[PDB]
């Protein structure tokens, strides 16, 4: 079987897997057991098998706030699951042939290669940022990383963009404001150079020095987008309740706001976001997850009831794939900066931390598909330049450079994973090695 083990929470991994079973291989779904027993299996045509981190019973994210902790508990009790796994799976005649793993888990790699399993690393960030962890692993680049560094790789034809201060990746630029996510980042990296494949969830295209970079470096293969056949339109609609207001809206018309899954936004945050959607006079879709409603008032919920629908999910793809779409203000996370390419959508990007102030950069100065959130002085986003920003995109002078640069970076995404595509091509030499 290939085994796929992503962060206990993914999509992507799971695109890749259908891939390989396309191809005639056996994905099973690694997860935790807390996960397992409250959520639905992802279904054929994969099995799922479960580690521990510790906290079957409860959630140990919730149980262990503190990153360091609840990740030292991950490795501690994700290892030793892991190798029994290794271990009952090919005493129940099913040997793992693989083990595709998100190296945020680095133990993962140990565990496997004592085991005597293959292991294939699987990147979820952009080349771009990828490449700056691993130049810090390498001791290549000191931290903190600068934006003097940055320039240095743009001059060398590695990076594509010259990041300035706000667009260097934070975890590495400002680390110990986080210190476990900076160790994390760059661990990813050691030992990645004796693992059997490397993998990332790009495309050539997008980022063509940064992938040829890491190619050459890393040995890392792009596979991406890591998305439905569907949206990709490689030929080898739901009832969800927000779809229904959607359809009824004029095309191009709806602004789509989400500031992901992870991310937390205070009561100050929540109004100035909330108050320049109103003010903005658009029609919007602002996602507002169950466990973050609390911080949202009556006032500012019904303040422009009859333009904007508040929910707590959307299914995001489906969403940006919609005629009534017109731009989508996000955090600008890998997977959403993704999903509006593949779906030719303008961005709105407001970005806190990770690789987003990266893909924000690449949004409006190399790739051109929208615009970025420009905070004040004391770091805050203000009501006026979300509005400001929105009708940036919306109606400005620039609004179809916007759009044609996503609808073109939509072609190139679609073409990369078609038959004879660049990520094709390297998705159907893994299939091949693994079979
Ligand atoms: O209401 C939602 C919110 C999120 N998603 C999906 O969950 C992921 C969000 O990831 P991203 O990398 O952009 O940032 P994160 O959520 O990890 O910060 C994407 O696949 C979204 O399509 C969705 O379908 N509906």
């Amino acid at each position: 079987q290939v085994l796929l083990l992503p962060f206990p929470a993914t999509n992507p991994m799971l695109q890749f897997g259908r891939r390989l079973a396309y191809h005639g291989l056996r994905p099973t779904l690694v997860t935790t057991r807390y996960v397992l027993s409250t959520t639905p299996p992802p279904g054929d045509p994969f099995r799922v098998a479960a580690i521990s981190d510790g906290f079957d019973d409860a959630s140990g994210m919730a149980a262990l706030p503190d990153p360091g902790e609840y990740l030292r508990t991950l490795e501690a009790h994700g290892a030793r699951t892991l190798a029994e796994l290794l271990l009952s799976e090919a005493r129940a005649g099913r040997p793992a042939r693989v083990l595709v793993y998100d190296p945020h888990l680095p133990w993962a790699r140990r565990v496997a290669r004592a085991a005597g399993v293959a292991t294939a690393a699987f990147l979820s960030q952009p080349c771009a940022v990828d490449l700056i962890y691993g130049e810090v692993c390498a001791r290549r680049l000191a931290l903190p990383v600068t934006p003097t560094d940055a320039r240095g790789l743009y001059a060398r034809g590695v990076l594509g963009v010259e990041l300035g201060p706000d667009d260097v990746p934070p975890f590495v630029a400002a680390p110990e404001l986080t210190p476990a996510f900076c160790e994390q980042s760059i661990e990813q990296f050691a030992g990645l150079e004796d693992d059997d494949d490397v993998l990332v969830n790009s495309f050539s295209d997008l980022e063509p020095k940064e992938a040829a970079y890491m190619e050459s470096t890393w040995r890392a293969k792009t596979i991406g987008p890591s998305l439905p056949s569907f949206y990709l339109d490689d030929g080898r609609r739901s009832t969800v309740p927000c779809m229904e207001w959607l359809d009824k809206q004029p095309p191009r018309s709806v602004v789509l706001v989400s500031y992901g899954t992870v991310s937390t936004f205070d009561v100050a945050k929540l109004e100035e976001l909330g108050n320049g959607l109103c003010n903005s006079g658009k029609p919007f879709l602002w996602v507002v997850r169950s466990n973050e409603e609390h911080k949202l008032s009556v006032q500012l919920r019904k303040k422009c009831e009859k333009r904007g629908l508040i929910v707590p999910f959307c299914p995001q793809l489906e969403v940006l794939a919609h005629k009534a779409t017109g731009c989508f203000l996000s955090h600008c996370g890998w997977n959403s900066t993704l999903e509006a390419i593949v779906n030719g959508v303008p961005l709105v990007a407001m970005p806190h931390w990770a690789d987003q102030p990266t893909i924000s950069k690449y949004v409006e100065s190399l790739w051109g598909m929208g615009v970025r959130v420009q905070l004040d002085k004391s770091g805050i986003l203000q009501r006026e330049e979300v509005e400001r920003c929105i009708r940036e995109v919306m109606d400005g002078d620039r609004k179809e450079d916007y759009r044609r640069n996503a609808t073109r970076l939509m072609k190139k995404a679609k073409e990369s994973m078609q038959e004879g595509g660049s990520s094709d091509k390297n998705i159907a030499e893994f299939a091949a090695k693994y079979s």
